[PDB]
């Protein structure tokens, strides 16, 4: 039994687990089920799962090392497969709201969830609901007599405001802070002066590290019993690190990546996005390349796009991406090696998800 | 120091500590942090707060009969206002994102929250989601010690979840459920089958009695560690039938109060809901009325609005209201009697609920 296997096993036990409980405790239908059961479908699979399946390794690394019964060993292995379903559908979640909220069309060579014929975004925001009461629903069920329930749900409470922060931040870091008003419609800034590393760090580091990085990794200690192991600042830290390092890639790859090639039509650009290859290029431009890139940043016009586009290649942006690249790495080896100090096992799993971020 | 003027006054110190996290913890901007506050006060503030107030009423009842320090009555006073304000934090979320859902127009003498100008839906539906994020902070930060934490996290989640649930039932509930499929738009129904009173009471079981009734009961009992007082089963059937003859009240004024004393133009036939009124009509129409509401119900066309709005006048709709109402009354009394031989105090809460719903 590979980890993956397993893991996909256990959505087979969690989808009928939540889709028998709406039938018996509350008057479901097996029409309204069955609608449940696609979106659950269309929502929650897809790609390789490193989120869920990170909570799977750091248990299985922990399992190596530690004396158990076999039945334990079987219970934290299923318990780590739970824990990193509930992470994918808060990712489903995220993701179905945040389609909704940013006009996209496609994610994962389908229909975002939300321009499925007999969806709606009438249902879709309320789907995406589900999908997140679904998370809470799996750890009540799964984890009522576990020891580590409470720490658990406050820290997955704690991931999930993060990211709502972060989202937050997200939609409104192409405004002036000085003018967000709710009762003001909001212009684009001229000036720029928001597209800072510091901005955009803030940006990266609440929208996706802490859902991505930081709940995988402290699931897979928790349903381990083994948070003890660990300095959790370090954990922080290098979650943290390892995220913004991810969303930098993301942010290269959402200009640079072909359509096909990537699943969806990047619109970062045109969305005025506080992106790395805007603040990176707004930090070596000089100032007739400043202008011009305020002439042509955040409209839908594809010619303008495409003066962005090359302002960004006359800048020799990929300079400063190995240069940021070379540092992550120091800066992520640097933690692992502090990691060994407490435990060489789970710093062994974050040099694995860090393999996997790097590499990729 | 009335009820209310302690209620009102914990709105501010939860919105204090919540805003003062954000800055401290969460590294927001005071201008984001601004935002957040107007935002909590537009979708949070207005009415008489029957739900958060239900709350503090059950617990002042049994202060009142329960022996005490003053510091813990002090305490438990506070935690019923915090629990109470997690509930209308609670009914912030689903009515932001409902509106959204719903497109809806006006909410209290005010745009609804993402029709202000300097909102849009792409930050709503995220500020919806923050409103719930916030009941959440609320419980983990006030409740930390307290014995009922775990009991008040769990009833919420599953109040939430059987409310989103109830979304789904409302929002299909004008479609035939043979014929609900995320890949095929969703026709109205033209025989209007499911149109029964069995159907309606789902829909408004799960939409609405969860949050608006049985929540703030159990949390009051939670609150003040009173659950054993009471027959759990009774306080679930008598939430579920005030909260249905609510909502029946509510269904009968979105069809006839003027819009102005209403707050929102009603919308129920044009968007064929599975109203009360609809039901009850079908339940006693002859065959030519039957027909002359399929050739018009669900229709946007004032003229054809209008014509259900007849057939529904000729059909002395308020016949059926008073006959409902009167056993809806019986049954009420009983559940109370009943309550009563474990819990007078909690019994007269219950009176009191009821009293606030009918004679308003
Ligand atoms: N077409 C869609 O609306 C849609 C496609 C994919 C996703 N999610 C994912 O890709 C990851 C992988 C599993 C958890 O979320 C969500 C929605
Ligand atoms: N790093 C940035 O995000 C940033 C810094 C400076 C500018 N603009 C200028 O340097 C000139 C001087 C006045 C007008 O534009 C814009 C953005
Ligand atoms: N204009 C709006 O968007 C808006 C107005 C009112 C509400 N909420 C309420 O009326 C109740 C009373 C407090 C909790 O929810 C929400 C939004
Ligand atoms: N109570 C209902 O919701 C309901 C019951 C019956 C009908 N239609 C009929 O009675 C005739 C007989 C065949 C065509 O229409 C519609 C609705
Ligand atoms: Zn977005
Ligand atoms: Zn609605």
């Amino acid at each position: 039994m590979a980890s993956m296997e397993r893991f996909l096993s256990v959505y087979d036990e969690v989808q009928a687990f939540l889709l028998d409980q709406l039938q018996s405790k509350y008057e479901i239908d097996p029409n309204r089920a069955r609608y449940l059961r696609i979106m659950m479908d269309t929502t929650c699979l897809g790609g390789k799962y490193f989120r869920g399946m990170t909570v799977v390794n750091v248990a299985e690394g922990f399992l190596a090392v530690t004396q158990h019964d076999e039945a334990t060993k079987e219970r934290i292995l299923h318990d780590a497969c739970v824990g990193g379903w509930m992470i994918e559908f808060l990712q489903a979640h995220y993701l179905v709201e945040d389609d909704i909220m940013d006009g996209s069309v496609m994610r994962r060579g389908k229909p975002c969830w939300y321009r499925f014929p007999g969806v709606t975004t009438q249902c879709a925001i309320n789907d995406g609901i589900i999908l997140k009461s679904w998370t809470q629903i799996m750890a009540w069920h799964y984890f009522a007599d576990r020891p580590f329930l409470k720490d658990l749900l406050c820290l997955f409470q704690k991931v999930d405001y993060a990211t709502a922060v972060g989202q937050m931040y997200d939609v409104t870091s192409m405004c002036d802070s000085n003018k967000l008003d709710p009762e003001v419609a909001q212009p684009m800034t001229t000036d720029f002066a928001e597209f800072t590393p510091a901005i955009y760090k803030r940006i990266v580091k609440y929208k996706t590290t802490f859902y991505t990085y930081l709940l995988p990794l402290v699931m897979g200690l928790l349903v381990s019993e083994a948070a003890a192991s660990v300095e959790m600042n370090l954990v922080e830290r290098v979650a943290h690190l390892i995220g913004e390092y991810f969303q930098v890639q993301d942010d290269v790859m959402d200009c640079f990546t072909p359509p096909e090639q990537l699943g969806k039509v990047g619109t970062d650009i045109e969305d005025a996005k506080c992106s790395w290859l805007a603040v990176t290029f707004l930090g070596k431009a000089n100032a007739a390349q400043v202008a011009e890139f305020k002439a042509n940043y955040g409209e839908k016009d594809p010619a303008k796009v495409a003066v962005v586009k090359r302002l960004y290649s006359k800048a020799n942006l990929q300079a400063d991406f190995a240069a940021y690249e070379a540092e992550v790495v120091r800066e992520v080896e640097s933690l692992i090696e502090q990691l060994k100090v407490k435990s060489p096992t789970f710093a062994e799993s974050v040099a694995v998800v860090w393999e996997k971020t790097h590499k990729r």
